[PDB]
């Protein structure tokens, strides 16, 4: 029910926030990014719905920023819900091979472009994809913007509680978070999927929460 939000975070970097009512959770916000590269837009995660995906795309297109592509950080609908709509508009969609395998298992439309293995450049030296290992989901990836030092952690970054454990790997999450913290300690900003933007301390807080959740 709250409207899509689009807010500038940094030069060429915007945070989009969409909202869903989730049974037992109440209203759940979902953050992704729009990243501008030579005045074209890349969507980092789609909103939950085709409606908010269209609103997001239109906001940029009507301002002269063509959509070059989207990438989805994991198979959950809060990262993937707009894939069908983007595909229908011939906008390239990206997801890991494993994310696409889990979408297909969940009866969902797949991204048209897949990648495997651990580091992938969506845009050489500008938008990097990294797989830290299983945590929130088996397939969760993070997106790094090296020129800005901004990490989109997505639903893997859980600084105050692990959220929905439905598809989580509570055994692997601590090792995965330790690796992410080691690689991205230099981050200026970490953008979580469900919590507000913070600094690199969110990598430590996620590790602390994963360690705490394995204990039970
Ligand atoms: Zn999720
Ligand atoms: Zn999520």
């Amino acid at each position: 029910l709250p409207d899509l939000k689009i807010e500038k975070l940094d030069e060429g970097v915007y945070v989009h926030t969409s909202f869903e009512e989730v049974n037992g959770w109440g209203v759940v916000p979902k953050h992704g990014l729009v990243v501008l590269v030579n005045a074209e837009a890349y969507l980092i995660d789609t909103p939950f719905t085709a409606k908010d995906t269209e609103k997001l795309v239109t906001w940029f297109v009507e301002r002269g920023y063509k959509i070059k592509g989207s990438i989805s950080s994991h198979f959950h609908s809060d990262s993937t819900g707009g894939i069908e709509w983007l595909n229908s508009r011939s906008i390239p969609t990206y997801a890991s091979e494993l994310t696409n395998e889990l979408l297909k298992k969940d009866g969902k439309v797949q991204a048209t472009n897949s990648f495997s293995g651990v580091n992938y450049w969506l845009v050489k030296n500008k938008i990097e994809v990294f797989y830290p290992g299983p945590g929130h989901t088996p397939d969760n990836v993070v997106v790094w913007l090296p020129e800005r030092k901004i990490l989109f952690g997505g639903c893997f970054i859980k600084p105050y509680g692990l959220g929905n454990l439905g598809d989580a790997n509570i055994e692997a999450w601590p090792k995965s978070a330790k690796l992410l913290k080691s690689k991205y300690g230099k981050a200026k900003l970490v953008v979580p999927g469900h919590s507000e933007v913070g600094d690199a301390s969110l990598l430590k807080l996620t590790l602390e929460q994963a360690v705490k959740g394995l204990n039970e």
